[PDB]
């Protein structure tokens, strides 16, 4: 069950990976 934050279903292998995801997310 890798991860799968709701933004673009590209599923992540670590939650620490989906940080640097997430700064493209809100425009931070």
């Amino acid at each position: 069950k890798p991860y799968t934050a709701r933004i673009k279903g590209r599923t992540f292998s670590n939650e620490k990976e989906l940080r640097d995801f997430l700064e493209t997310f809100t425009g931070r």
